[PDB]
Formats: C-alpha cells, sequence, structure tokens
C-alpha cells in the first residue's frame, strides 16, 4: 500500500512533534466541593484526592472515587477535594 | 470527500494506536510542606491534593487554590501534599 | 507539495480535535494498600497521597515518597491512598 505507506509515516512524523507539545500543556485542575451534612460529592470528570469533615471528625471514607463520607455520627459539613486533568493549561 | 474521509480514518486509527505510548511518560509527582501553625502553602505550579492537620483535627480547608489551613484551635503544625504534572526524563 | 501540504494540515487539524477527546478519557486513580503493622507502600508508578492508622493513631509521615509510616507504638494496620493517571475508554 505505498500511498496508505507514504501518508502512515507523514501521519507518524507529525504526531512525533504534536504529542510532546500537547502533553507538556496538560495541567491539573483541582477544587474543594463542600456541603452540609454527612456526604459530598465530586463533579462528573474529577476524582476525589482527599476529604475534609467538620466538628474535627477524623473518620471519612471515599465512595468509588466519587462521594466523601464523614462517618461521625453528628456531622455538620463534609467535603470533598476534586481533581481532573485540564487540556491546554 | 472519499479520499478525505479514508485519510481522516487512517489519522484517528494512527492516533489511538500512539496515545497509549504517548502518554506513557506523564505522571503525578507528589510531595509535602509542613509547617508550624494552622497554614501550609504549595509552591507556584503545583496544586493541593490533601491537607493533614497536626493532633487530632480532621477539618481544614484550602485558600486561594494554594494554601491549607487548619481548623482546630491550638493546632502546632499544618502539611499540604503539594502535586504537578510531570514528563519523562 | 500541493497533496502533501494538504495531508498535513489534515493531521494537524484533526489532532487538534482527537487530542482533547482522548485527555478526557484519563482520570486521576487512587486506591488505598492496606498492610498489617506500621508500613504500607504505594506501588511503583503511583503517588502516595496520604496515609491513615485506623481509630487508635493519627501520627504518620511519608518515607521515600512511596511508603506510609504509622508512629504510635502499637498499630494493627498502615493504609496509603495512592494515586495514578489511568485511561478509562
Ligand atoms: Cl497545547
Ligand atoms: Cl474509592
Ligand atoms: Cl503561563
Ligand atoms: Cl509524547
Ligand atoms: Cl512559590
Ligand atoms: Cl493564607
Ligand atoms: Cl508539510
Ligand atoms: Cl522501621
Ligand atoms: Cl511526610
Ligand atoms: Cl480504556
Ligand atoms: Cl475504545
Amino acid at each position: 500500500c505505498p500511498i496508505d505507506e507514504a501518508i502512515d509515516k507523514k501521519i507518524k512524523q507529525d504526531f512525533n512533534s504534536l504529542f510532546p507539545n500537547a502533553i507538556k500543556n496538560i495541567g491539573l485542575n483541582c477544587w474543594t466541593v463542600s456541603s452540609r451534612g454527612k456526604l459530598a460529592s465530586c463533579p462528573e470528570g474529577t476524582a476525589v484526592l482527599s476529604c475534609s469533615c467538620g466538628s474535627a471528625c477524623g473518620s471519612w471514607d471515599i465512595r468509588e472515587e466519587k462521594v466523601c463520607h464523614c462517618q461521625c455520627a453528628r456531622i455538620d459539613w463534609t467535603a470533598a477535594r476534586c481533581c481532573k486533568l485540564q487540556v491546554a493549561s
């Protein structure tokens, strides 16, 4: 496939320059979602990196990389730290 | 545009083929910044992914997406987990 | 090269569409490593986000950006939270 082969070669040549430059421009975008009560959910497109709880509650867990659950009986607020990759910054 | 479409298809196949190896060298690099008192700041160029508090405090928040703040009274030390994306050697 | 040039343009245009969509399939993937005793290690290719020591202990540190170390005298289990970039789809 001499034409396919020549085009394939060109694509690969172009990609060898395009990939590194694009990849180095990816950034990390993190925010906190806090909510009253015992749960705080990260938006679709992000994962939970860490949680914080009101009332100095130090007992929490993460449900399926999406929801922070503060486990103490009396809990006023729950916060999830949510992160995603960000193209071109 | 049967020829354009054939080439578009090939570019897409090559992209999907080549993408995994292109992205293999990006990764998450983390370290900890610890400070006496209630605040620990992450350096410019990094994101705050987690905070930890001296002595029995689960309650923290992040200021300006940069500074871990431990909320409980009388905290001795604060630590921020600061991370960035890093490519390759 | 009118044809080479036209194809080069199409590769670059296509790349600008494909790349952001490809990164949208990449997420931070985090999980817990739990080990008996005072140490829990994240595997090569992951970053340590944080540690825990159970409801007994709240004092820990990260060694070599790889190993969670619980510091109190009696520790049943140590847990490390480990994160990497992973493609999903
Ligand atoms: Cl870019
Ligand atoms: Cl999880
Ligand atoms: Cl800039
Ligand atoms: Cl690359
Ligand atoms: Cl700085
Ligand atoms: Cl501040
Ligand atoms: Cl060209
Ligand atoms: Cl030891
Ligand atoms: Cl540490
Ligand atoms: Cl996949
Ligand atoms: Cl697929």
